């Protein structure tokens, strides 16, 4: 079962008069917030929204800031980890939501995991696809860390504002295409991006079509991508400095809510190795680990995430 | 405490193509639908909306069909009660809502109760304000019974399409300042109303504010007015037959599932007399009634319809 857009209930909250923050909505029960990665969409959760509201769920699946019907502000200081969690919360307080279960993939992963540090009182439990929770070290530099395991080379590609847009922008058919595909059926070379000029580079002009993706599917990526383009998406790598500043200022303080953390064995970039040890800052803290899944975890096992995912709901947030 | 346009959450559902639902939403808990009357919108729940949502309910205040941000097509048909029922069904279906407490008032009341008749297993508790249950006569005429009652004569005036649009969309500011006055300050007499030739006869041309209306909250209705008229909304009024001949389809059922009914002490249209054996065909019958209040409900005894709301909801549809 997925989702069809316009059988769908689509929800608009102004967080701020610059910022309106788009979400679908299906079932009731308690709230879930579901917050996609780079570079998605609200319909990247299209087989957990049904299944999660089957299972007895108000189902909250968001468009994330500078993604689709959300507003796309051009500055980078409006995508940093602070200002994110800041309208997230806004979010709530505007739909009379004291607390909802955070749901998170990617840099959606990301943002739970500082809405579960900072706001314990807005998230009444964390689960995380792929993204690990590392509490930053203040004797170490964000921009050093980066450079040092070769796999995070695309991030300093996609510092430089306006270089990886015009590549990713070119050909949106082209680019979701060489992204959405199963680790087999992958060809992108993220330990070399800089050099080689661009991330489709060993890609070709034509792709084919990954066996977890349809060609309606793609195209859905492609309408929506061409509202505000590829700034927005991109400005989310642009605050590494911003992000370390800020999560050096809780440093001691940890993630008590219930957690669960959801690997990924054939994400080669969010490896399921770098998980270890998150059990040290989070007590409360479970585990999901699912076989030949690659990076685009939604799509790639569907009937695998709503598994653990109603498991560690009706278990652990209920 | 009131509601602000700008800080509310909205949400937009497409049941049909050509017509899109539009609703505020506020609160957790079990959903709550309220359905304005007319000429209104979802600003009439305005001292509803946070009051039931701090109650623990999640509220979905509509904009009923023809009015606000909600689609308005100019068929006559598209207003009938059967195609009007059928669209609020939908609109729980792809919200994913299996139930719903139903609170009408005016014409909204009529259609919860007919919601209440025709889909129970999709009401999880029925309240109406002002509006009565009758059932519908097999041998008694549509047009006969609103003749023979002097009060229900500016139904008649309704009939004739543009001809009441005309009147009150010429001056949208005199229109809600005439309409929105409590029972003491009331200008219009809605007796004889096509011997007059319009509504607007007797109230001035620049008519004073009413005590319980400000300034700001009449211009909301100005501007929700100017999207699509009064064609829509008049439209509810012109299908006597059609919604008399889908009601006697019903015949003897009685509406098993918790009933309110709340009536208005000063309301001499939607008179508190008229809700008389009403137990008769709902054997689960809860009562309320609000002396000094006229026919604006909602707007002249916020306090009193919040508290009776609150009441009702957590000791019968919990
Ligand atoms: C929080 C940092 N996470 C990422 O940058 N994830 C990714 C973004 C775009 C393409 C990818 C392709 C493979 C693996 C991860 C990818
Ligand atoms: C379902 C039938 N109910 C109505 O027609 N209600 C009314 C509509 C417009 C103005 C009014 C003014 C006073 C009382 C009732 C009014």
């Amino acid at each position: 079962t997925s989702c069809n857009p316009s059988d769908m209930s689509h929800g608009y909250v102004t967080v701020k008069p610059r910022v309106r923050l788009h979400f679908v909505e299906l079932g009731s029960g308690p709230a879930v917030c579901l917050c996609h990665g780079f570079p998605e969409s609200w319909y990247s959760w299209r087989y957990q929204i049904p299944a999660l509201a089957q299972a007895g769920y108000r189902v909250l699946a968001m468009d994330m800031k500078g993604y689709g019907e959300s507003s796309a502000p051009p500055e980078i200081e409006e995508y940093c980890m602070e200002v994110l969690c800041k309208e997230m919360v806004t979010f709530l307080d505007k739909l009379g939501l004291s607390q909802a279960v955070f749901i998170g993939h990617d840099w959606g992963g990301m943002l739970v995991w500082y809405m579960a540090l900072f706001y314990p009182e807005r998230v009444r439990a964390v689960a995380s696809l792929n993204t690990p929770f590392i509490p930053a070290n203040p004797n170490m530099s964000p921009l050093e860390s980066i450079k040092a395991n070769p796999v995070f080379d695309y991030q300093l590609y996609f510092q430089e504002p306006g270089v990886a847009e015009a590549e990713l922008e070119q050909n949106l058919s082209r680019t979701f295409k060489s992204l959405f595909r199963a680790s087999d059926e992958s060809v992108l070379s993220m330990h070399k991006v800089c050099e080689a000029g661009g991330l489709f580079v060993n890609s070709p002009e034509e792709p084919s079509l990954s066996r977890m993706v349809t060609e309606e599917e793609i195209q859905f990526y492609v309408q929506q991508f061409k509202k505000s383009g590829f700034r927005g998406p991109l400005n989310w790598y642009r605050n590494m400095e911003r992000n370390w500043k800020w999560a050096c200022k809780s440093l001691g303080r940890k993630i008590l809510i219930p957690a669960l953390m959801v690997t990924a064995e054939k994400d080669f970039v969010l490896v399921p190795q770098m998980s270890q040890h998150m059990e040290d800052w989070i007590p409360h803290l479970k585990r999901g680990h699912i076989e030949d899944c690659g990076h685009w975890t939604q799509m790639d096992k569907p009937t695998e995430v709503n598994q653990i995912l109603i498991k560690w709901l009706d278990s652990d947030a209920r």
